[PDB]
């Protein structure tokens, strides 16, 4: 279920973080406007940039924190507010996050593993709702 | 305290993992008999060897989960059993683990941050006792 999935992801977080983030960027190419340093690069090129693996793991570490602190796949309002207030997230809207979670759930469903994709889908929807309540447009 | 330290480490885990593991190898050079691929290499060389980074990060990914699952710095018996039974740990003894945690605690005390080094010292001792209970020599 959801708790085991957090453990699975954490066990090899670098690898999962990179592959889910690339799946997102390739599914929604316009989203790369937010990451101008990644423009014009294939997946293997990105993985050769030190900050790509580093920053992307750090993203997924925070995601796993928020997931683990959730109750029934509903994130804490305070965690949603952190995500809204981060300077690096200024100007994002909830649709950016919606798309990330669509890509994450699609990745899980295609992985041939045993992820609880339905829980992750709910978590993404509930995170979007929480971000809106915490003041994201 | 201990829970926050898990979060701190997880926020920059590959860097902490490599730096703590290097501190261990450099404090206890004979321990490199277990890691013959790492012989004859400076720290910077090891940090550009793919398996050194990838394996050491996976070690710390799991270590943080064992720490997170602990109660008052005492690990789950199931986690101790996993660490004893894993094929990669065959022929280790508890002294290997003792030394790793001595180095980790020393690293924390020298870091100039606010780690709860006493809790990590307890965790290392309690993990060793759990490994012995689970059948490690
Ligand atoms: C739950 C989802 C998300 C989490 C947990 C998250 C977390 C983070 C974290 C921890 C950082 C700092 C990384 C570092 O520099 O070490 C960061 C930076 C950033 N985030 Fe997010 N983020 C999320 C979703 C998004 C989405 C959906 C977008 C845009 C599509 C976005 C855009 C950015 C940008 C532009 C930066 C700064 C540039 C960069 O690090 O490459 N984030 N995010
Ligand atoms: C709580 C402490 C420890 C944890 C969580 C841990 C975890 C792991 C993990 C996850 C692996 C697989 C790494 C991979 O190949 O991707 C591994 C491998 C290994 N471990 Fe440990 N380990 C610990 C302590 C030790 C100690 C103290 C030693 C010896 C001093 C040791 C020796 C080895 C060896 C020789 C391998 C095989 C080489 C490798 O796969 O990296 N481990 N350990």
């Amino acid at each position: 279920g959801f708790k085991q999935d957090i453990a699975t992801l954490r066990g090899d977080l670098r690898t999962y973080a990179q592959d889910i983030f690339l799946a997102f960027l390739n599914k929604y190419p316009d989203e790369k406007r937010n990451f101008k340093n990644y423009v014009g690069k294939s997946d293997q090129e990105l993985k050769s940039m030190a900050k790509f693996g580093d920053h992307t793991e750090k993203v997924f570490n925070l995601m796993m924190e928020v997931a683990d602190r959730a109750t029934d796949c509903v994130p804490l309002a305070s965690d949603a507010s952190t995500l809204v207030q981060m300077k690096q997230h200024s100007g994002l809207t909830t649709g950016n996050f919606e798309k990330l979670f669509v890509a994450l759930v699609e990745y899980m469903r295609a992985s041939g593993q045993s992820f609880d994709s339905q829980s992750w889908d709910r978590f993404g929807k509930n995170l979007v709702s929480a971000l809106s309540s915490a003041g994201m447009k």
